[PDB]
């Protein structure tokens, strides 16, 4: 009855709605469920801006279970406004409501509480149902090495800077996790991993979402080491119009947009990686030595989808 | 040339206005600027709120001469959205009772960033102020901390307690029984980057019809401001803030009441004093029709209404008149 999930971003934050469907939990609930969720959330695109702590994915969640994000631009909160953002501009350096979440959580952290509880605290407004562990309470903040065209050299750039000025616009060279080798796994991760009946890896970026929470030192290890069984969902669905366009950040690293490249990335449990089984979009193929393929829907369509989505994962691991 | 002006926040900003139309400065510049302004700012009721710093008097003042201010509220911008305000009350947080809008905001975040990065205050105003270009040099009183509580008793519970002036005021709209104010800091404080010399080469310096306990009091606390306006061959004109028989905006009167003096014109300017004795003032404007007695200040009754910029130009230039400056 314990569901641990490693999520990072909106498409992280869907994933976790198809397991709240599924299981009764959260908005969802029709009386007190019999299962638990629990999420490791990514904090590599976590930045202090302003004089605020920003954490894009925990807020994400927190908002999207706690059922605030608006339906029709399916980001931030409803009845937004960016007036806050408006005079920062003015004053030449983001929503309004979005913000006073910022300045709670900084009070918080400044007076010495660690980001896991100040997400509890969060969250008795926003009532989620799911436990969303940061994957970490220390900094670990991914960049991205450019070439700086004022002068050439290699700098690094938090991937937030990255993503709006620089993606597609000069060249790009590596990641780097800033503080991940500095960074213990946060309270109850390692714990959430190792007794957890099962381990899904939503179908986030694989390098910026799911990554960066394996960068932290000590989670990996709790993957190779559990023995729920590991379930990854792939992120590449084929089909679109023009046959779609490659991942930005997985050209940074040369691997192919392909359900096969992402799967290789993990790895199979079985030698040195992380995935015992990799559900691929349907009619999408791959083959990895010791990892068990299956093709089924994997359209975040609706929790009613991913409810579906997230069944498949349960019937890969053999796992009730 | 160079007038230095001692303010408060809705009242000094007003007064900065008046300066500011007699001479063809800030907003009201027409053609090459033949003066330089300076505002000495009270610091008294800057607070740290929900982790950012706010500067009330600072505040006012940049926005009105910058010709952001909400016109009838006289504290915050024009057009003020609470949704930031609304989120933090949906949180359950504290305190409820403070007013931080969604565009004021803005700068509270960028004030408050920078001097947690070190930036001392007159650094950041300067900033903050080349967005507004106020046509004012806005001083703040200090770099340093210096704020005015209250010590009241409790509605709560009968009990003695110091408040910070915010809550006083914000909360309490100065109902609660009120016994005395402390200047928290203000002896550990140095005078600001500017404010001496401001005061010692000023052809002239007022003090604004600004709250003479919570505003321009505040200022006088920092002990090199003082002296600055006894030591200054400057003449000092104090325009007093009690226009007897007309309620004004704020709570100049209940503030006169704490430290047991009279809310009369006559009261106010022997507050303040006379520098040939103790105190500060060479001069002291009131209202026409109010008869006050100093002995050596001059003091002459003349119209004392910031009813609008030509109104209150007047009532600068009868300060120039009375000190003899041209
Ligand atoms: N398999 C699958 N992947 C999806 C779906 N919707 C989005 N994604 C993946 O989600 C990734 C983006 O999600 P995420 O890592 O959470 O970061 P975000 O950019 O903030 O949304 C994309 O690279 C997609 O490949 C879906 O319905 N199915
Ligand atoms: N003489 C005079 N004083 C005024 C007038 N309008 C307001 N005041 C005084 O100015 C004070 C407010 O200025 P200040 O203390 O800087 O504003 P605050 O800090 O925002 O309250 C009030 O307490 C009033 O007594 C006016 O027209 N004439
Ligand atoms: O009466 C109020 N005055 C508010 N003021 C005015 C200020 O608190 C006091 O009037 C001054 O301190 C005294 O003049 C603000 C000033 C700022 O710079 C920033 C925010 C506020 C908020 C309030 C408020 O909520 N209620
Ligand atoms: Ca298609
Ligand atoms: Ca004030
Ligand atoms: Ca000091
Ligand atoms: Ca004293």
């Amino acid at each position: 009855m314990k569901i641990t999930v490693l999520v990072g971003g909106v498409g992280g934050a869907r994933f976790l709605l198809g397991v709240q469907n599924l299981l009764g939990l959260g908005s969802f609930a029709d009386g007190p469920s019999k299962h638990e969720l629990t999420a490791v959330v990514n904090i590599g695109d976590d930045a202090w801006m302003h004089g605020v702590r920003i954490c894009p994915d925990l807020d994400t969640c927190m908002y999207t279970l706690g059922g605030g994000i608006d339906p029709d631009r399916g980001w931030g909160h409803r009845n937004e406004t960016w007036n806050a953002k408006e005079e920062l501009a003015a004053y030449g350096v983001l929503g309004d409501r979005d913000l006073a979440t910022h300045l709670v959580r900084s009070q918080m952290l400044r007076a010495g509480y660690p980001l896991s509880q100040v997400t509890e605290a969060l969250c008795k407004r926003w009532q989620p149902g799911a436990r969303l562990l940061p994957a970490s309470d220390e900094r670990s903040e991914t960049h991205v090495v450019i070439t700086d065209p004022t002068d050439g050299e290699r700098r690094a750039i938090h991937f937030q800077e990255w993503w709006v000025r620089y993606r597609a616009k000069v060249p790009t060279h590596s990641f780097a996790y800033v503080g991940a080798d500095q960074a213990t796994a946060g309270p109850g991760v390692v714990e959430a991993i190792g007794d957890a009946d099962i381990v899904l890896l939503a179908p986030s970026n694989p390098v910026v979402s799911i990554g960066p929470i394996l960068q932290i030192p000590g989670i990996r290890g709790a993957l190779r080491s559990t023995s729920a069984p590991v379930i990854g969902y792939s992120p590449i669905i084929a089909g679109k119009p023009l046959r779609g366009m490659a991942d930005e950040c997985l050209k940074v690293i040369g691997v192919e947009s392909t359900s096969q490249a992402v799967g290789e990335f993990f790895g199979a449990r079985a030698g040195t990686g992380l995935l015992d089984g990799w559900l691929v979009h349907e009619g999408d193929h791959a083959q990895i030595e010791g990892v068990k393929v299956k093709a089924v829907p994997l359209l975040m369509t609706d929790p009613e989808a991913t409810a579906a989505m997230v069944r498949a994962g349960l019937d890969l691991a053999g796992v009730s």
